[PDB]
């Protein structure tokens, strides 16, 4: 057990091993407070968070444990994965805090790439990396569900890594731009492949330096979308199984699909032929992540083998009821009997 010190950050007691020094905060995480640090132990300029409250109630500490979970699955060069976990508790009794250690990113895309146009190569490298970290995670049967720019840190290679897999999603607001409409509008059960809406949303704003799908609301959104995907067909109808959305959806006046050659003026034709094939409307028939990666327009990054895939990843204890304190103890073990990456 390593010697730990305190430290406060912002009206927060940090309780950390002594191999973390200068901690310093970087703003919030999800459901926690993240300080950048240096390990001194690996030379590594990491990002901790310390999780809020993690176990105050089932919820919390079931997404305490899920969350631990995922990132002690993830291990890709394109994911966020976790360099360290540790709890300052000697025993499960006095097990309260639970502190996250991952790499430090530079930034997030959206803070670089705002209100900005990118060059063709750029946007073929950045895409390549974010499909090589989607084939893995759905390779593991994970959805990421929030793919959008601020969810994606770069590093001054522009090397990036996918991270962090209601009032906040109402009106003018990016949470929900990059959305797939079956997911924004609850049409159905989503497959992995929302995620690939989100990746051809992203596309085009890195393409043109403009959100593709800028909705003022949920509606003027799926409007958006549809003048350029063009109106659902019978065929994509009978699987919105949500009869309320299927009803609105056939209350539209039909358009038919736009030309993306004349949407993406003077865009590479193969990033337009490669978003035609992320922007289709039926999910069934969007492109994988593993298929996009195999598209020409990713030809002079593509290589089949070193596009890795997950092991399998057992999710069945989100289909379980648990007390506090057994997700309290399952997480226990979770942070108990972590090994660090090599
Ligand atoms: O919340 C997080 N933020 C990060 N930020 C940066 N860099 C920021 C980018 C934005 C900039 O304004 C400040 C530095 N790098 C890595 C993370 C990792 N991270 C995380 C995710 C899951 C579990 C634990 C953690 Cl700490």
């Amino acid at each position: 057990r390593p010697t730990f010190y305190r430290q406060e950050l912002n009206k927060t007691i940090w309780e950390v091993p002594e191999r973390y020094q200068n901690l310093s905060p970087v703003g919030s995480g999800a459901y926690g407070s993240v300080c950048a640090a240096f390990d001194t132990k690996t030379g590594l300029r990491v990002a901790v968070k310390k999780l809020s409250r993690p176990f105050q109630s089932i919820i919390h500490a079931k997404r305490t444990y899920r969350e631990l979970r995922l990132l002690k699955h993830m291990k890709h060069e394109n994911v966020i994965g976790l360099l360290d976990v540790f709890t300052p508790a000697r025993s499960l009794e006095e097990f309260n805090d639970v502190y996250l250690v991952t790499h430090l990113m530079g930034a997030d895309l959206n803070n670089i790439v705002k209100c900005q146009k990118l060059t063709d190569d750029h946007v073929q490298f950045l895409i390549y990396q974010i499909l090589r970290g989607l084939k893995y995670i759905h390779s593991a049967d994970i959805i990421h569900r929030d793919l959008k720019p601020s969810n994606l840190a770069v590093n001054e290679d522009c090397e990036l890594k996918i991270l962090d897999f209601d009032d906040e999603m109402t009106g003018y607001v990016a949470t929900r731009w990059y959305r797939a409409p079956e997911i924004m509008l609850n049409w159905m059960h989503y497959n992995q492949t929302v995620d690939i809406w989100s990746v051809g949303c992203i596309m085009a704003e890195l393409l043109t330096g403009r959100t593709l799908f800028p909705g003022t609301d949920h509606i003027d959104q799926l409007k958006l979308i549809l003048r350029l995907v063009g109106t659902p067909g019978a065929e994509l109808l009978k699987k919105i199984s949500s009869e309320s959305a299927r009803n609105y959806i056939q209350s539209l006046t039909q358009m038919p699909k736009m030309n993306f050659a004349n949407v993406f003026i003077g865009a590479n034709p193969l990033a337009v032929d490669l978003l035609e094939k992320m922007l289709v409307l039926d999910s069934d028939k969007r492109i994988t992540a593993a298929q996009a990666l195999a598209h020409a327009y990713f030809a002079q990054y593509h290589d089949p083998d070193d596009e890795p895939v997950a092991d399998p990843y057992d999710q069945s204890f989100e289909s379980r009821d648990l007390l506090i304190d057994e997700w309290k103890s399952l997480t226990y073990d979770e942070v108990i009997s972590f090994v660090p990456p090599p």
